[PDB]
């Protein structure tokens, strides 16, 4: 069935690098961030992941909304742990026309 270019063995060592779940009404997918990582800074990783705005993506965990200064840690997510997302959809539009280019070698 479905195929992915893979070319590369577990992982190297890490400090406090944690794995989340995001769950969502469309679909789920695990991600990588330390525990001191924000929740605002989560957003914009499952922004592209989802290809949603990190400005309507919402975090709940143990019944409560994920605060920004409130680190994974900080909110009681682990190495292991889920958290259901839910997109507000609250975007009508396709971002902004600009050339997207990026540094050179370095």
């Amino acid at each position: 069935g479905s195929s992915g270019s893979s070319g590369s063995p577990a992982p190297v060592q890490d400090p406090h690098l944690i794995k989340v779940t995001v769950k969502t009404p469309k679909d789920k997918e695990d991600f990588s961030v330390t525990d001191t990582c924000t929740i605002q800074q989560l957003k914009e990783e499952i922004s592209q992941r989802f290809k949603a705005h990190p400005d309507q993506l919402v975090l709940i965990f143990a019944g409560k909304i994920l605060k920004d200064p409130d680190s994974l840690a900080q909110c009681g997510v682990r190495d292991g742990l889920t958290v259901h997302l839910v997109i507000k959809r609250q975007h009508r539009a396709m971002g902004n026309e600009c050339p997207a280019s990026g540094p050179s070698s370095g």
